[PDB]
């Protein structure tokens, strides 16, 4: 904010003085000076004499002056300029301007404060001289007058009808004009005259300036705009019908345009042109619509008819134009202009896509509160009714938001609008077809009628403020649900994916990862919907297949529970309580309940905590007062504490659920929808609690309100565990409805009796449930599954006296699998007549079928198998193959392909034989598909008849990442090789520890292996705590200087039954300082884990991208890198990646080559792997497009990848590795818009 | 989003609007609760231990229900029980469809072809659905004759009939429809609609909601650049067709700012200028200087008159003056000082709105006054850019006002139009000075301290001042 130094050279030369001045440095700063008329001075102010910048197009690039003849004299101080019209004077010690008319009257000049200088222009005047420009008003302004006395206001562009620019004149005499884009001139009474640079504007700024080029006026108004002109530019002649009236308009079409010049023609009423709106032209279409007449409107615009009789006519036409294009057609398609455009780079920087909207319509609110306008409202309804429309989706009964209409509706809105339907479509069915509607506000009473809540447009984030400010995301709803509980609205949805993005509904879809999230949210809420804003798709298999097979899993979760949540249903009608509540409803009295919203209750018996933090590898759930057994591991935890729950990220298979001890949960096979076949078998899984607890089963037609007048069906369950017995109760059938439900099939969990008695009877005892559930009459049956011990009894339903059951004794089963019958597993295919079948035609199978029709392209049988810990399973395939060959299908589990699986012919499809192959299982839900799937190369053509888990893995398996970490122990994945979706580090304060909850059926010695980094250059220390027992030193030798190179720690410990702590901890005396990655766990020797055989380095691209992985890039010197990774699912429809999160892409608009390699060293050398991964292609044919495996010893192994639109499997096999390492790789040559996606790129051992 | 206690709530008990609930209903697990007959209100509660509700003010959303007496509902019990006595108070739910637990695909931008391909995608990989969901397009929401209750056959052409209803059913699909509490009183055609009659003529519309102009249907648009050469050439380009079949003026709006939900776009200061220039050099390139270019802009910076672009004033307020009607946009009176504030910028090719563009109710809102069109044509008659527009399907053909509108408009207009030589002057003078056909009263009397910020009155070219009659009933 200093003035400039003192003169130390000046050079006159003709109109033009050149100053030099001291700056403090051997680079002075330079003022030229150059008088362009008599009444125009330019000055150029250059920092440290440095060249100038461009002018700005303010300045007239062709603007010319003859020679003015000046007087510059330098002899003396100050140096002065003269014309006939102004004197400049320049004081040398230090230089300041001083502008004078001819006369000598000082206009203005530059204090001894500072003047000119590197952000503006600064001077003094007359403090009473009138100040002009600067500024005009906008049409939504505060409208001034013309004075700008004392201004701050930017000089801008503006909108909406204004005007400004850096140009400041008085009546005084003089003005002056800064080369700027945009800045802040400022004015005040004390006389002040100033320019400054400042900030960046509102607006942006796009001509930057190191110099200052500014000019100064002297004369009377008209000579000061004259010489703003020469400046600027004067303005080309507008045509002469330009001064004639026009008539503008904005709905308008060739007739009604004929009539207007007839209307004005006839009454002698002058005019020269006529300006059409939108009407003109076809915005909104393709094939640049918006530059195209309207030939709908202006038929005789098809040629230049129109214009030649309108010329004729004396009308001359206007057109309007915005400077944009239309990117998306009325089908929602790209546009041909947009591509262009896009491919050229033709967007205003900053602005993206967004929402317009250009045909209006005039509404008017209707008022439900009267009930002659509901029976209209309803009468009109009808027709839309009897056509399909049977639930009222009952928006906007809140609030009217459009321009200056503001307008609230009502508190009883909601509820009357609800009535209208309601009443009306009782009447008019006669009471026979159930009303369901949706509104998205609640006050009292609006239950009556029928209508649940949805949360409205919420925002696709995690929560508020994740990606924007202004809605809140998922991690919000929680609260919002359970608080409509709190009001007795407990019948509750939200669009699950999110409405809302930054941009409208050209703005992102949810991640795979928020979408996944949300659905197994959702599952476990009343009202279960996806939605999202227009043309936005929330289908679960276009985000890829861990989210379209996690979102399955939980779909059919809630499916098999129906029959519990059906009974909420029918409970909300007697109480109004429904199928969510929060835990303070049943803990009235504890403090850690009073404002928990992480969990909550669905029903009476089931706690679930979804998973809704982004990255999320555990949680901290609050189990208030009892026990509770994890609904998909099976291990019991004890209430009124905080537990710490391992998640896996990488999969996203978990939902955590817990039992609540007490539980009786009716359970029924997955349908397609919820009257697609009659259920006579209902299970109820019984968790016995030592207080009697209770379910009352219910049934009815599902449709009308026949319920209401005792057209329904129930039978109270109950029961108790006992000093050494389990008693249940199914009480009498109570209604007149007849149930579909013919037999209960009670499964008691914890004790696997030795006896079942009933009514001084004891049960006819079967070999196993499938025995059981094929026997006509009573039975019982014993097992085991994940909880342990169960006790199967099958019992007749409905009947018209109460059944008391007893299990007592305690007989375990031996077995070492559970069995899973794939007849009764998830049957899919590529269209719904094309799906795996369930078939009895050959002799042999077990249960009640096998699966055939295995033989069409994509057929597959998904089967849904817990696990209580993560690790190795061996899992048995039992098939038939009667061939006469080989045949193949592959193993996915958790959306990932495992294995193809080579199953060999059995001689005949009446003999079956065993495939057992090792899975990688995590803790809880896994999702096991064996498919046809032909663009991996199986053949399909078996039938399948079940598979048997192990209820214990060979080995398990603990990631470090899911450890409960303390002492500022974190996750991260800022180094390579890592196992899962992260590691541990920061384990360098004492005190900071990763503690894994480790799992042992038997009480023994165990193996342990920590696999672990230390990239010291020397061996650390760590202790080793079990069970809180004494600490142990565990020693962590260094391979080097490289936090990319992982070993293996392999020590004992001795464990007990159950769980385990052992604790990985920086004691006192140790160093830490190492990163840990997992806990292997086996009671043998600990081999490579099923889980870890990938060589690869993010071969999935699911690391976060802010950090690097061991993968390269490659394209041709001066061409713009064409490679990337993210999600696809800012694309509408979303290109998802084949699985979990993200996936790589190679695109460019324009011609291209790109490739990635990673070069990875083998653990074993002179030996044989294999390379496979998801590739997808769409748009335009490459030239080449493959996978790439070289450097290994042998000569370069091509695989091609063809032009599809979808994901297929890419394998090279047989990879004979001397070299020690092999380059692995992806290569395109294109000649423009071809897009390669890669995902889930695996190098391994191969046989 | 707060948390689900209330120890310190002021909040009022409204529905509120896009998911909000709530109510005069307060309890507690202490074990009571407390339910008060109102429509709003003020609950209330604090640390100290209040717990108090008053139905005060008139709420934001109204108060349509109002008591002398106070009816209020003490509950006991445990919190099962309070809210059981809620329900026994203010009503159960009925029980909803089975259907209902499942399952639903909410979903805006279908027609029918999507919909069984979706429903073919669920069935296909045994995703259990229930329910289709149908925003808008559904229905002939904005055409005459109930269209807002009637089947789009257009996106679903089995909804002719039951046919779609049952076929959807056979696959195990109930289909749910979007309802707008409203009406179309005007369809896309401009006519009342048979709705509107019937509604209008029963007494069926919102107390207090008059009707509105809105928006349904959604396009997708990006800004282009004008400041690259390349770009210009593009959009000269494919403006050609358009010149050559009559569109010989350009109306280039929205160069300033875009304003659309979260887009909030601010083109920069050069580009008027620059768009301008596309047109401009284009033009004279294409007719080899043989056609001048007309342009008009809402905004001007120095330069941009050097692409022959004039300057209108934007959506300016159907009212004598600012607050009249409405206090968000400027009126007629306000326009003088507009216009003479861009002749001190050195634009005084400056135009308005004769009439007015904005009104209360958009588009659907009043039209001038008589009185008000007739001063605004006299007043425009004398400014630089002579031209009447309004909003969507609005009218402003001086005959549609009445005689004196009519004969008033027409006698100052032959007055304009017998200016023409005089006019056409200072047209040529833009051309070498850049001062045009106006000018404020201080560029002749500079020293005039009653002139210093006079707008009432103006300079037509050199010779003539003008003080067009502004004043309601003067
Ligand atoms: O004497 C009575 C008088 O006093 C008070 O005003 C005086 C100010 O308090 C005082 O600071 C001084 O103001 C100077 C200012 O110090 C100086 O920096 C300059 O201000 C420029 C910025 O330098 C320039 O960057 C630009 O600022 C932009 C900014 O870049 C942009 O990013 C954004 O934030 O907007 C800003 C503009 O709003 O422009 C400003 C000028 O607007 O010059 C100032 C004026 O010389 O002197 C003031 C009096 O002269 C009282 O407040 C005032 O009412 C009384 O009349
Ligand atoms: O790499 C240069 C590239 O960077 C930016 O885009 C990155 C973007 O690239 C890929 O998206 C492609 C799709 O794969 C194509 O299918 C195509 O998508 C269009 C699609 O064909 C239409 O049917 C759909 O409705 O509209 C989309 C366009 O929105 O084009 C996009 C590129 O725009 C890749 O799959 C994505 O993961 C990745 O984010 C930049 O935006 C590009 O302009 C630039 O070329
Ligand atoms: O952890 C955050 C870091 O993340 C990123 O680092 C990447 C690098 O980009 C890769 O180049 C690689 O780094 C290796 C490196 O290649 C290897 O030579 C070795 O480097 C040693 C070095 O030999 C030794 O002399 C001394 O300088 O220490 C180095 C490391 O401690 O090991 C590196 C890995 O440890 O992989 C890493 C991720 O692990 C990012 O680029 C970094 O800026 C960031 O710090
Ligand atoms: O104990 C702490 C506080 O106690 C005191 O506040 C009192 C007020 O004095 C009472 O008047 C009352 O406030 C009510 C008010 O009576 C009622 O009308 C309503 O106010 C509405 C208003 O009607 C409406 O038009 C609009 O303006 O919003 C208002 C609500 O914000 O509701 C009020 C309660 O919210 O009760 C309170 C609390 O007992 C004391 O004055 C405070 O300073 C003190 O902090
Ligand atoms: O492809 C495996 C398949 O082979 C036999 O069936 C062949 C063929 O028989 C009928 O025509 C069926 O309608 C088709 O679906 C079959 O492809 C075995 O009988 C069958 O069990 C096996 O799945
Ligand atoms: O009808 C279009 C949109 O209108 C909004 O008011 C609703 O809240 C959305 O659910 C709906 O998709
Ligand atoms: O195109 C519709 C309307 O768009 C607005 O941005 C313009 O300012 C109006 O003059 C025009 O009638
Ligand atoms: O000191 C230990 C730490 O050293 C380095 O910062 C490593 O990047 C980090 O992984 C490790 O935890
Ligand atoms: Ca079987
Ligand atoms: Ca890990
Ligand atoms: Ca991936
Ligand atoms: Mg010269
Ligand atoms: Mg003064
Ligand atoms: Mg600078
Ligand atoms: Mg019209
Ligand atoms: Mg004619
Ligand atoms: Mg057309
Ligand atoms: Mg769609
Ligand atoms: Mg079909
Ligand atoms: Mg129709
Ligand atoms: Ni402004
Ligand atoms: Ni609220």
């Amino acid at each position: 904010m200093a003035g400039l130094g003192n003169v130390t050279g000046a050079v006159a030369s003709g109109d033009s003085l050149t100053l030099t001045l001291d700056n403090g440095t051997s680079a002075s700063d330079i003022l030229e000076l150059d008088v362009l008329s008599e009444e125009l001075l330019r000055v150029d102010y250059r920092p440290s004499g440095a060249a100038p910048s461009p002018s700005t197009p303010m300045i007239d690039p062709d603007a010319s002056w003859d020679a003015v003849g000046a007087t510059i004299d330098t002899s003396g101080d100050p140096i002065v300029v003269t014309t006939p019209r102004m004197r400049i004077e320049i004081a040398r010690t230090p230089a300041r301007m001083t502008i004078k008319k001819a006369d000598g009257t000082t206009l203005l000049w530059e204090p001894a404060s500072g003047g000119v200088f590197e952000d503006g222009v600064r001077f003094q005047r007359g403090s009473t001289d009138n100040i002009y420009g600067i500024r005009s008003f906008n049409a939504q302004e505060d409208v001034g007058g013309l004075l700008r006395n004392s201004s701050d206001h930017p000089a801008h562009a503006g909108q909406q009808g204004d005007a400004g620019g850096p140009f400041m004149w008085s009546t005084a005499g003089y003005g002056v004009l800064v080369d700027s884009d945009g800045g802040y001139p400022y004015t005040d009474t004390t006389g002040k005259l100033e320019f400054y640079y400042g900030g960046t504007p509102t607006e942006g700024r796009r001509y930057t300036k190191t110099n200052v080029e500014y000019y100064i006026m002297v004369g009377e108004p008209k000579e000061i705009m004259a010489s703003y002109a020469q400046v600027t530019g004067t303005a080309p002649m507008l045509p002469k019908w330009s001064l004639g009236f026009m008539n503008f308009e904005w709905g308008i079409d060739q007739d009604e345009l004929e009539a207007h010049v007839d209307g004005y023609r006839a009454r002698n009423i002058p005019i020269d042109a006529f300006a059409l709106d939108y009407d003109w032209m076809d915005y909104g279409e393709d094939n640049y619509g918006e530059f195209r007449w309207n030939t709908d409107n202006f038929p005789d615009a098809a040629t230049t008819q129109l214009k030649e009789d309108m010329e004729a006519e004396g009308i001359r036409l206007i057109g309007i134009r915005k400077p944009r294009i239309i990117t998306r057609d009325f089908a929602n398609q790209r546009t041909q202009q947009y591509y262009d455009a896009d491919s050229n780079g033709y967007f205003y920087p900053g602005h993206n896509e967004y929402t317009d909207y250009f045909i209006p319509v005039t509404v008017r609110s209707f008022d439900p509160y009267q009930q002659a306008s509901r029976d209209w409202w309803w009468q009109h309804s009808i027709d839309a009714f009897d056509k399909g429309i049977v639930g009222w989706w009952n928006d906007e009964t809140d609030k009217v938001d459009s321009g200056s209409a503001q307008y609230w509706f009502g508190n009883f809105s909601t509820g009357f609008t609800s009535q209208a339907m309601y009443d009306g479509q009782r009447d008019y069915t006669n009471d026979g077809v159930r009303v369901w509607q949706t509104a998205r506000s609640y006050y009292p009473g609006a239950q009556r009628y029928a209508t649940t809540l949805w949360s409205g447009d919420i925002g696709t984030q995690f929560y508020k403020g994740e990606l924007f400010n202004w809605a809140p995301g998922m991690q919000e709803q929680p609260r919002i649900m359970l608080s409509s509980a709190n009001l007795g609205q407990p019948k509750w949805g939200m669009d699950t994916g999110g409405f809302n993005s930054l941009g409208g509904a050209s703005g992102p879809n949810p991640s795979p990862e928020l979408y996944t999230r949300w659905m197994q949210f959702g599952a476990f809420t009343p009202v279960f919907r996806v939605h999202g804003n227009y043309n936005q798709q929330r289908q679960p298999w276009l985000y890829g297949a861990t989210a379209e097979e996690a979102s399955k899993a939980v779909m059919h979760t809630r499916y098999s529970l129906l029959p519990y949540m059906y009974a909420y249903e029918r409970e909300a009608s007697e109480t109004g309580l429904g199928l969510i509540k929060p835990l303070l409803f049943d803990y009235p009295n504890d403090p850690q309940a009073a404002d928990y919203t992480e969990a909550w209750m669905f029903g009476d018996w089931l706690l679930v905590s979804p998973v809704l933090g982004e990255a999320q590898h555990s949680k901290q759930i609050y189990l208030p007062a009892g026990t509770w057994i994890d609904y998909h591991r099976g291990q019991t935890y004890s209430g009124g504490q905080t537990i710490h729950y391992p998640v896996n990220a990488d999969t996203w298979t978990d939902v955590p659920l817990f039992v609540k001890q007490g539980a009786i949960i009716p359970n029924q096979q997955v349908l397609d929808y919820v009257d697609q076949q009659s259920v006579t078998t209902v299970n109820v899984d019984i968790f016995p609690s030592a207080s009697e607890t209770s379910f009352t089963y219910y049934e009815d037609d599902g449709s009308s309100y026949d319920y209401e007048s005792g057209s329904s069906f129930e039978q109270r369950l109950a029961a108790q565990d006992l000093s050494s017995s389990v008693r249940v109760e199914v009480g009498a059938g109570s209604g007149s409805y007849t149930p579909d439900v013919q037999h209960y099939v009670l499964k008691i969990h914890g004790r696997a009796g030795s006896a079942v008695t009933a009514g001084g009877s004891a049960l006819t005892g079967y070999g196993d449930l499938q025995a059981l559930q094929a026997a006509s009459g009573s039975g019982w049956a014993s097992g085991r599954d994940i909880y342990g011990d169960v006790t199967y009894v099958k019992l007749p339903a409905a009947s018209g006296s109460a059944t008391v059951v007893e299990v007592s004794g305690s007989a375990p089963s031996a077995a070492t699998h559970a069995i899973y019958e794939v007849e009764d597993a998830s049957r899919s295919g590529a269209t719904p007549t094309t799906r795996a079948g369930i078939n009895t035609n050959h002799s042999g199978y077990s249960g009640s079928g096998f699966v055939d029709k295995l033989d069409v392209p994509g057929a597959a049988v998904t089967v849904y198998a817990n696990a209580p810990v993560s690790g190795d399973y061996p899992v048995e395939l039992r098939y038939a193959n009667g061939s006469g060959s080989a045949k193949t299908l592959s193993v996915y589990v958790n959306a990932a392909r495992v294995q193809q699986l080579s199953l060999a012919d059995t001689g005949a499809w009446s003999q079956w034989g065993t495939q057992t192959t090792t899975l990688p299982l995590t803790a809880g839900q896994n999702i096991i598909t064996y498919k046809y799937d032909s663009d991996a190369g199986d053949t399909g053509g078996v039938n399948l008849d079940y598979i048997r888990v192990p209820f214990a893995p060979t080995q398990a398996e603990y990631a470090a990442e899911s450890a409960k970490l303390w002492g500022g122990a974190g996750t991260s994945q800022d180094h390579w090789f890592y196992k899962g979706a992260a590691f541990v580090d920061n384990l360098t304060g004492v005190g900071a520890e990763a503690s894994f909850d480790v799992y042992a059926p038997s009480a023994g010695t165990y193996n342990l292996s920590l696999r672990y980094a230390n990239g010291t250059g020397s061996t650390k220390t760590l202790s080793a705590i079990v069970n809180g027992g004494a600490a142990s030193t565990v020693t962590l030798t260094s391979p080097g200087m490289n936090w990319n190179l992982w070993n293996e720690h392999t020590m004992t410990a001795t464990l007990t039954a159950g769980r385990n702590t052992i604790s990985f901890r920086r004691n006192s005396g140790n160093s830490g300082n190492v990163n840990l990655d997992r806990l292997a766990v086996s009671a043998s020797a600990i081999t490579t884990l099923a889980s870890e055989r990938n060589l690869l380095d993010n071969g999935d691209f699911e690391r976060d991208t802010t950090y690097n992985s061991n993968w390269t890039q490659w394209q041709p010197s001066g061409q713009p890198s064409a490679f990337g990774i993210d999600s696809g699912n800012a694309l509408h429809p979303p290109e998802g990646p084949a699985r979990r999160n993200q996936r790589a892409y190679f695109h460019s608009d324009n011609a291209y080559q790109q490739s990635i390699h990673q070069v990875v060293d083998v653990p074993v050398n002179n030996a044989t792997y294999r390379l496979e991964a998801k590739v997808r292609m769409k748009n335009t044919t490459p030239t080449t497009a493959r996978a790439e495996v070289q450097g290994h010893g042998g000569s370069p192994i091509y695989a091609n990848i063809s032009n599809d639109g979808v994901w297929k499997t890419i394998v090279i096999d047989n990879i004979n590795v001397t070299s020690g390492s092999v380059d692995v790789g992806f290569y395109v040559d294109s000649p423009g818009y071809t897009t390669l996606h890669i995902d889930e790129v695996t190098l391994t051992r191969a046989p």
